RNA sequence: GAAACUUAAAACCGUGUUGCACUGCAACCCGGAAUUCUUGCACGUCG
């Protein structure tokens, strides 16, 4: 390619159904429920984090790679 | 023996990512019981 470069891919993500991302035991005591969702720690948005994006596309590109060639793949 | 500084000058300094892989996930009917009912003559009065 002779050359290094940066290519960066921009869009927009938006929700047709309701959206979930548990946070576990990150903050509560008024309006808190059985189960929240994730937030921002200052604004107090909602946010999808980049862990469980990066980790539920490469679970299905390795279904997909992984049973068109007849092998379980078991781990990362 | 009484009398004349193994002193002067000199940076423990230069280079170096606490970095690489990892879905807060799987399973769960806001469901089960309850009559818009009870009483009521389209009728009375005729130099």
């Amino acid at each position: 390619t002779t050359s290094y470069a940066k290519i960066e891919i921009t869009g927009t993500l938006t929700v047709l159904t309701g959206l979930q991302i548990g946070a576990g035991d990150g903050f509560s005591a008024i309006g808190a429920v059985d189960k929240p969702v994730v937030r921002d720690p200052l604004s107090r948005l909602p946010m999808i984090p980049g862990t469980s994006l990066k980790g539920k596309v490469r679970t299905l590109l390795s279904r997909q790679y992984g049973a068109d060639t007849e092998t379980f793949y078991r781990k990362p």
